[PDB]
């Protein structure tokens, strides 16, 4: 009698993978104030179960209106459990993979990232630059797939850079220094220094500095999510989350990630 999932589902190997995807959004200002931060996360589920598995999901955070998640919605297949009402929720899945909620959190992130800049005039005929990032995180742990960005004014003439960890290009269409970095252990620093000539060009005003904006994906979830438990049981043919193969992760991304130079 469920809409979401047919009856006779059969498989030789019982299997529920959960993954906690989330995007950390940042703006700050270049003495490292946070000015907005929030985490846009959503869970998830491969279900390769037979049968008509109960399943559920505790976290450590409250979801259902020890953080709270400012909004939260669920697959229609998501009731509120009868205990841990505030921590849990519970439902028959659909089979295959489908998205069991969408969340928002304000609140006690984790930054991965500091960019730390410094753009000095010096005269009207030049920029001088170093940005140096911090990673925040376990330092056994790698961030991948880096990429800051820094903004030149538009009567940028030329450029020399020279980063100290990945490879970095000016790209002049687009007024932009790209440094990219395939990975980058927790605890760490590194920096890039450039140099940017500039026209008189005159009769302007003064240069509406875009911020610095980062790309990148870490290896945990910047809220702090974390999930307490994941419970299976299909009573019928009699097996429980012991016997089912089990894998949740956590895969953090940048969304906006802005710095103020």
């Amino acid at each position: 009698q469920i809409g979401w999932r047919r009856e006779g589902i059969k498989y030789r190997r019982n299997e529920l993978f959960l993954d906690v995807l989330e995007s950390v959004n940042l703006l700050m200002s270049p003495q490292g104030q946070v000015l907005s931060a929030h985490v846009s996360g959503r869970v998830v589920m491969k279900s390769y179960l037979s049968g008509m598995p109960e399943c559920k999901f505790g976290m450590n955070d409250k979801i259902v209106i020890s953080i709270a998640i400012d909004d939260c919605t669920f697959h229609q297949c998501v009731r509120l459990s009868k205990f841990d009402s505030e921590r849990s929720i519970s439902f028959i899945p659909p089979d295959g993979e489908f998205e069991l909620m969408r969340y928002r959190t304000t609140k006690d992130i984790i930054l991965p990232f500091r960019v730390i800049p410094l753009v000095r005039e010096v005269g009207r005929t030049k920029l001088e630059v170093k940005v140096v990032i911090k990673s925040n995180f376990k330092p056994s742990l790698l961030a991948q797939k880096i990429e800051v960005r820094i903004p030149t004014p538009l009567n940028t003439s030329g450029v020399q850079v020279i980063c100290m960890k990945g490879k970095a290009k000016y790209k002049a269409s687009e007024n932009a220094i790209v440094w990219k970095i395939k990975r980058m252990a927790g605890m760490k620093e590194s920096q890039i220094s450039a140099e940017i000539e500039l026209l008189p060009t005159n009769d302007k005003k003064k240069w509406a500095r875009p911020p610095i904006s980062m790309n990148f994906e870490v290896p945990f979830a910047p809220s702090g999510l974390k999930v307490r438990y994941l419970k299976v049981f299909e009573p019928k043919l009699n097996y429980s989350d012991h016997d089912v193969i089990k894998w949740v992760r956590y895969i953090g991304r940048s969304g906006i990630y802005e710095t103020r130079c």
